[PDB]
RNA sequence: CAGCUUAACUGUGGGCGUGCGGGCGAUACGGGCAGACUAGAGUACUGCAGGGGAGACUGGAAUUCCUGGUGUAGCGGUGGAAUG
């Protein structure tokens, strides 16, 4: 397919990393997770793996004929700028980096502290 | 103080009997009765701050679920894993 500018999704977590690239509507081209490039279990959260997962979703996304893209990150961050590192010299230029994360306004209640 | 060889003991005479009742005096203090005051207290007038309470309606973020797109083979979880 032919998207000139898309936008990438960014989830970093405690014990993994997910990067989904897609169009500026919301529809995801590719995607590369940290288990998706061999990582099991705690190597997964590395941000070498989120390096790797996101160098390999960037590839994934030049095959489909994006130039350009703006990082949406998100998550307790973990491999956030290794993985804004790896986007930018996978090739692509990142437009603009927008950190939402959502926070409630109070709502819910967590779980409990452990131990 | 006196007597029995002294004492224990005994006797004699005051005190004690820490209280109660009757008469008489005092009126500072507490109290009773009759007053007076506004410094306590309460009311009024004018302002002021507040997640004080009860009722009704109503707002946004987020979690979950459902429906529909896109999209693949992992997600999640941990000290590390495994049930899922």
């Amino acid at each position: 397919k032919n998207v000139p500018h898309g936008a990438a999704h960014i989830k970093s977590t405690f014990n993994n990393t997910i990067v989904s690239i897609t169009d500026p509507q919301g529809n995801v081209i590719a995607w590369a997770s940290s288990g998706h490039v061999g990582f099991k279990g705690s190597r997964k959260s590395t941000p070498f793996a989120a390096q790797l997962a996101a160098e390999n979703a960037a590839r994934k996304a030049q095959e489909h004929g994006v130039k350009k893209v703006d990082v949406f990150v998100k998550g307790p961050g973990s491999g956030r700028e290794t993985a804004i590192r790896s986007l930018q010299a996978a090739g692509l230029e990142v437009g603009t980096i927008s950190d939402v994360t959502p926070q409630p306004h109070n709502g819910c209640r967590p779980p409990k502290r452990r131990r």
